């Protein structure tokens, strides 16, 4: 679950990468490589944390 919920952070990073701009654009970025680094550790949690606060950051943008 850990390579699945990476996945997921990856699809949303390209949303952001789509329609965000360019700060955002690195603040979700920071978060995918911070999210590789948790994967590599086996922390799940911070993985699961990882993922809530990408689709949190991709919602602000998408409903902006
Ligand atoms: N302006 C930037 C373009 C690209 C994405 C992001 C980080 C780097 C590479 C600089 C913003
Ligand atoms: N692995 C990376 C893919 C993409 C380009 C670069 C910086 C970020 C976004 C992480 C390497």
């Amino acid at each position: 679950d850990l390579e699945e919920l990476l996945q997921k952070i990856k699809e949303i990073v390209l949303k952001v990468m789509d329609i965000g701009d360019d700060e955002t654009i690195k603040r979700a970025q920071k978060l995918l490589i911070k999210a590789e680094l948790a994967v590599q550790k086996k922390d799940l949690k911070e993985v699961e944390k990882l993922l809530k606060e990408a689709e949190k950051v991709y919602k602000e943008v998408k409903e902006a």
